[PDB]
């Protein structure tokens, strides 16, 4: 794999996992310190949700860096390297990111349940695909997961967007800016997976880990930076509970 075997354990991708760990930690601490001076009840909710996104990713990236939760999956004569913590991270952080968007939109808890449920199914079926032992199974689960993703993104771009519009220009503009990022950045994930080690195997583990790290840092720290600097986070919220 393209990279550098930092820990001397035969894993050049740890260069990228190490860089990712550091960036997630810096982002977490930045949001934490910024949050300490926040008093508004709504803004505190966005900070709490959003700090946890690179916070949990920090733990996942540190895990992966040290090789905790790394195993191999037999696919014919190949043994594909899978990091469980990548999927565990996404299982927690994608619902949190969607909750941020749902708070902005001020949508109801059944809408939120639908959104986060389909998102969880996306991650679970991606993991099933990653652990599957035939190409046909891996591609089939990938396709199912990708349909789940399209459903999530469609809901964001239609139902939640229309709800956010009613909340006035500040909230609408922030919702729209973040949704623009999400529709593009999230779609990059299935593309990378299917061209990478899990799918067609065009891209190797090194470049793939690098690019997932960039996507993860952008979709977490980048997203969070854009959200938390907006006046929209002062607007009234209704948590699902
Ligand atoms: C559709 C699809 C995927 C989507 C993952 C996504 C959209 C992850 C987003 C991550 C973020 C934003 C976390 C930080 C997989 C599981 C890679 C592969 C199977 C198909
Ligand atoms: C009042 C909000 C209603 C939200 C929509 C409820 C019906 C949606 C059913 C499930 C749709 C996702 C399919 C799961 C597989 C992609
Ligand atoms: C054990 C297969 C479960 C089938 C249930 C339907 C799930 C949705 C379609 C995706 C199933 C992929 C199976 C791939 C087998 C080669
Ligand atoms: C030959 C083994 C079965 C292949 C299953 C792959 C299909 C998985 C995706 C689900 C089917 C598409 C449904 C379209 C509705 C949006
Ligand atoms: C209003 C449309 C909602 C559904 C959108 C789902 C798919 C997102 C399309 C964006 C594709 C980005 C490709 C980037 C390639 C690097
Ligand atoms: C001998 C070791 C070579 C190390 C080369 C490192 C390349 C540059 C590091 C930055 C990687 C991309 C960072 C993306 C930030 C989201
Ligand atoms: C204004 C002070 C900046 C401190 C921010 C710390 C976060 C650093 C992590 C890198 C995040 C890059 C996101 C990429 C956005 C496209
Ligand atoms: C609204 C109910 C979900 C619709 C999903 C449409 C996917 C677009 C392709
Ligand atoms: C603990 C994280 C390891 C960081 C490696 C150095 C990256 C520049
Ligand atoms: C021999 C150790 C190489 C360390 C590379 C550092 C990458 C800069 C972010
Ligand atoms: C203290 C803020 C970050 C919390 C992250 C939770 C996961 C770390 C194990
Ligand atoms: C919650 C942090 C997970 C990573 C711990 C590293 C353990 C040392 C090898
Ligand atoms: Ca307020
Ligand atoms: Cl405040
Ligand atoms: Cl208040
Ligand atoms: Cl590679
Ligand atoms: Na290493």
């Amino acid at each position: 794999q393209a990279g550098y075997d930092l820990l001397g354990d035969g894993r050049p991708e740890t260069l990228w996992l190490g860089i990712g760990t550091l960036l997630m930690l810096i982002g977490t601490f930045y949001f934490l310190v910024r949050g300490w001076g926040v008093t508004d009840k709504d803004a505190r909710e966005y900070y709490a949700v959003t700090i946890l996104v690179p916070g949990i990713a920090s733990a996942a990236y540190l895990s992966m860096f040290f090789g905790i939760g790394l195993t191999e999956v037999t696919v014919g004569g190949e043994m594909l390297d899978i990091y469980y913590a990548r999927y565990a991270d996404w299982l927690f952080t994608t619902p949190l990111l969607l909750l941020d968007l749902a708070l902005l939109a001020k949508v109801d808890r059944v809408t939120i349940g639908t959104l986060v449920g389909v998102d969880a199914l996306m991650i679970v079926t991606g993991l099933i695909g990653a652990l599957s032992h035939t190409a046909i199974a891996r591609y089939s689960w990938w396709l199912f997961s990708t349909i789940c993703m399209i459903v999530v993104l469609y809901f964001l771009a239609t139902s939640l967007r229309s709800a956010a519009k009613e909340r006035g220009p500040e909230v609408a503009s922030t919702f729209n800016t973040l949704t623009a990022l999400v529709l593009v950045l999230w779609t990059a994930y299935p593309i990378l997976w299917i061209i990478g080690t899990e799918g067609a195997g065009v891209v190797g583990l090194g470049i793939e880990t690098l690019l997932f790290m960039v996507l993860d840092v952008t979709a977490k720290v980048g997203f969070g930076f854009i959200l938390l600097r907006s006046r929209a986070i002062l607007g009234d919220t209704e948590a699902p509970e």
